[PDB]
C-alpha cells in the first residue's frame, strides 16, 4: 500500500469566501474577496432567457437593489455592479475579513485543482479533479452548484482557477477562470455543446509510473530510450497528449529521485502502449491513472 | 447526470482546531477544542521509549511545562494534563473561539469519514477513508501526521471519530477514537503489527453499483434475482460481508431512485463475483469499490 492518494487542499480558506447571490428566485454561489463578489452572470437569467440570453440587455434592467447577496442569511448590500466576460463583479459594502492571500490563475490542460462544491452559499464537499485536454472537467455537480470554485493552495496563498457554469451532454462540466473567460470553446447558454474528443494526460501517466518505481514496482522499465519527437508521434496514435518542453522539465525532480531519465520512462510507456500490460498491474491497477500529477507524487513521498 | 467523485467534507471547521504539540524533540498535531488539546500520547516518548513504552511511567515524569503547544505563532499555556487510553488531554489557559459544535463518535466498520492530514500543526490535505472490517484504514500518512483527525459533519455539528497513531508494515494505518481507544488489535508501540484478514464491505459495493446506474453505467445489470440468504452464502464464500435486512432497508431510497430492487442489485453483484469484470470498468474502476456508503452516494447523486 503506497499511500499515494488523491487529496483535496484543505478548503477552509475558500469556505470563508463563499456567499449566495440571488436575483428573483434564481440563487447561485459567489466568491467574496475584499469588497467584491464574483459570480456567474447567468444569475440574472429567467427560464425564458436561458436558451439565448442577451446578457447586456438583461443587465440594463438590473440595479444594485436587484441583487441579494448573503453570507449565510446575513445580507451584504450591493453598491456597484458590472460584467466582466461571463462573470458579474458585485461591489459590496463590507470587505471580507476572511479574505486570504489570493491570486487568479488560468489553469492549463492536464493540471489539477480542488473543487469546493457549494449550494446556496453553503459548502457541501471538496474533491480533486483535473482540467482535461478538451477543456472540460469530470466534476460532480448538482443543480445550484454554479459559482462553486476550483483552487490550489501554495503555502498561505489561494490560487483561484475555476468557477463553475454548466454541464455538457456527456455529463462533464465547463466553466471559466476568475476573469470570466471560459476554458474551451463553450458559451454560457442553455444549449447542447459537444466537447472535443478527449485524450490521456501523458504527463500524469508518466508521474504515475515514477510513483510506481518509487514504491518498488519496476517490472515495466527497459534498457531502451526514445527521442521526444518519436515518442510524441506514437503518443498521438494512442490518443495520448504530446509531451511539451515544460512537461519534460516538470518531470525533472522525479527523474532525479529515481535515476530514470524522462526519455527512458517514455520508452517504458511506449512499450506498455504497444504491448499492453498483458495481465500485470502497476500500483495495484490494470489501467494507467492520468489525474495524479508530478507534484502530487513528490509531495507525498516524505513528511 | 451529476458525475461521481470521492468527496470529503469541507475541512474548515476542523482546520480551526489544529495545533502543534511538542514534548522534548517529538512533535505532532493536536486538536484544540474549548480549553483542551487532544493528542496521541506517544508525543512523550523518545526514540528508545517507543520500542516498549510504559506510558504511565513516562507521563508521571512530565509536568505541564514539558508540553509546548502552539497555535500558529502563539504559544498556549498548559495548565493541566491527563491521559485517557492512548490520548493525552492537555488543559490550556485559552479557549478556542473557533471550536465548532462537536461530538465524539466511535465509528463502525464500513462507515466512512474525512481525514484532514496535518503536519507541524498545519493542514495539508483532505481525503475520504473507510473503517475497514479488520479495523485498519487505507490512508495516506507520513512522518509527522500523528494527531490528524477523521470526522463527519452533519448540519453544523462535527463528529470526530478518528485520531491517527501509526502505520503497519503493509502500508495501511491504525489509530483511535477521541476517547483514545484503538480501533482493532493494535498497540501504540514501535513494532510490526499485522491486521486480521480483511473483508469487503458489501453494503458499500451495492451503494456504489447504484451510483453507477444513476450515472448511466449499467452493463452489469441482469434479469436474475436472488434471495437474501442465497446472496449471503455467495458473499461469504468470496469474503464479502453478509447483508442484513436492516442493510437492505438502508438501500431503499437508492432502489426507488433507480427502479432496481435491492435483491436484483444483489443478483448483479453475485454474477460479478462469480464471473469477474471481463476486463470492463464501472465508474472508471477496474475493481469493485467498497469505500462509499449509501449516504455518500445519496449526498452526491440526488
Ligand atoms: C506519527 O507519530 C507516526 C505516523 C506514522 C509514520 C509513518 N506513517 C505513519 O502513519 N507514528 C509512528 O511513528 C508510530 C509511533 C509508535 C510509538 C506507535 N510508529 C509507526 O507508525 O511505525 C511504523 C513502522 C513500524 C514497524 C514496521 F516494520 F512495521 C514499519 C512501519
Ligand atoms: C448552475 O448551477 C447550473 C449547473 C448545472 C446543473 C446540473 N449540473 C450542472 O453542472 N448551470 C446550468 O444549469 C446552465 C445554465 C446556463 C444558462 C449557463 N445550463 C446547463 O448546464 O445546461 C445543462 C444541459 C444543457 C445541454 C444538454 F441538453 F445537452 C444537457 C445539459
Amino acid at each position: 500500500h503506497s499511500g499515494f492518494r488523491k487529496m483535496a487542499f484543505p478548503s477552509g480558506k475558500v469556505e470563508g469566501c463563499m456567499v449566495q447571490v440571488t436575483c428573483g428566485t434564481t440563487t447561485l454561489n459567489g466568491l467574496w474577496l475584499d469588497d467584491t463578489v464574483y459570480c456567474p452572470r447567468h444569475v440574472i437569467c429567467t427560464a425564458e432567457d436561458m436558451l439565448n440570453p442577451n446578457y447586456e440587455d438583461l443587465l440594463i434592467r438590473k440595479s444594485n437593489h436587484s441583487f441579494l447577496v448573503q453570507a449565510g442569511n446575513v445580507q451584504l448590500r450591493v453598491i456597484g455592479h458590472s460584467m466582466q466576460n461571463c462573470l458579474l463583479r458585485l461591489k459590496v459594502d463590507t470587505s471580507n475579513p476572511k479574505t486570504p492571500k489570493y491570486k487568479f490563475v488560468r489553469i492549463q490542460p492536464g493540471q489539477t485543482f480542488s473543487v469546493l462544491a457549494c449550494y446556496n452559499g453553503s459548502p457541501s464537499g471538496v474533491y480533486q479533479c483535473a482540467m482535461r485536454p478538451n477543456h472540460t472537467i469530470k466534476g460532480s455537480f448538482l443543480n445550484g452548484s454554479c459559482g462553486s470554485v476550483g483552487f490550489n493552495i501554495d503555502y498561505d496563498c489561494v490560487s483561484f482557477c475555476y468557477m463553475h457554469h454548466m454541464e455538457l451532454p456527456t455529463g462533464v462540466h465547463a466553466g471559466t477562470d476568475l476573469e470570466g473567460k471560459f476554458y474551451g470553446p463553450f458559451v454560457d447558454r442553455q444549449t447542447a455543446q459537444a466537447a472535443g474528443t478527449d485524450t490521456t494526460i501523458t504527463l500524469n501517466v508518466l508521474a504515475w509510473l515514477y510513483a510506481a518505481v518509487i514504491n518498488g514496482d519496476r517490472w515495466f522499465l527497459n534498457r531502451f530510450t526514445t527521442t521526444l519527437n518519436d515518442f510524441n508521434l506514437v503518443a498521438m496514435k494512442y490518443n495520448y497528449e504530446p509531451l511539451t518542453q515544460d512537461h519534460v522539465d516538470i518531470l525533472g525532480p522525479l527523474s532525479a529521485q529515481t535515476g530514470i531519465a524522462v526519455l527512458d520512462m517514455c520508452a517504458a510507456l511506449k512499450e506498455l502502449l504497444q504491448n499492453g500490460m498483458n495481465g500485470r498491474t502497476i500500483l495495484g491497477s490494470t489501467i494507467l491513472e492520468d489525474e495524479f500529477t508530478p507534484f502530487d507524487v513528490v509531495r507525498q513521498c516524505s513528511g
